[PDB]
């Protein structure tokens, strides 16, 4: 009457193999997570870099204009007054 | 003769647990997808930022050269002509 | 006495479906991997871009100072000597 010895062995084999595939995908998944987590950090550092670059490039543009004004005045001074 | 009541219960337990692990990996996977999708967007914005920075840094380099030329002429004017 | 024909069919159905879910998650996982791998490359190119931008923005700041010095000397020359 009783009969479950060969069936539970089949379930065990199919379970083992399915577990192995789930295992590999999990390990790959964890690997991608750490990678994209460090990528997020590198992303932050990049964002902080471009803004500071935008600040210093602004200070340069303003000082360049200052040089342009002072030169234009040097040009409207010694060349066209009395002579 | 008939016998499948205890076997289908074993399959059900192993199925439930395998489904749970597949479930968690799926949720983590979806989480990584949204994260890397927003990272792709931040990547685009960064690319657009560095090119525009490269355009304005070019306009500055050209105008700096212009200042250098006009100064060099101011220096070759009032100091070394007649006096 | 013998009895495993209907049980192995149940295991087969549950196996097929679990395999299908594992299959999809695997394909999504592979897709995220290639995406984050190319993102890593774009990350490298960005890093190389910001440093070179930092080098040229430095050369500009130094030359701007040079222009400031030469102008300040042009201003302390023709306006306040003998006249």
């Amino acid at each position: 009457v009783d009969q479950l010895t060969n069936d539970k062995a089949r379930v065990e084999v199919e379970r083992d193999n399915l577990a192995e595939d789930i295992m590999r995908l999990r390990e790959k998944l964890q690997e991608e997570m750490l990678q994209r987590e460090e990528a997020e950090n590198t992303l932050q550092s990049f964002r902080q870099d471009v803004d500071n670059a935008s600040l210093a490039r602004l200070d340069l543009e303003r000082k360049v204009e200052s040089l342009q004004e002072e030169i234009a005045f040097l040009k409207k001074l010694h060349e066209e007054e009395i002579q």
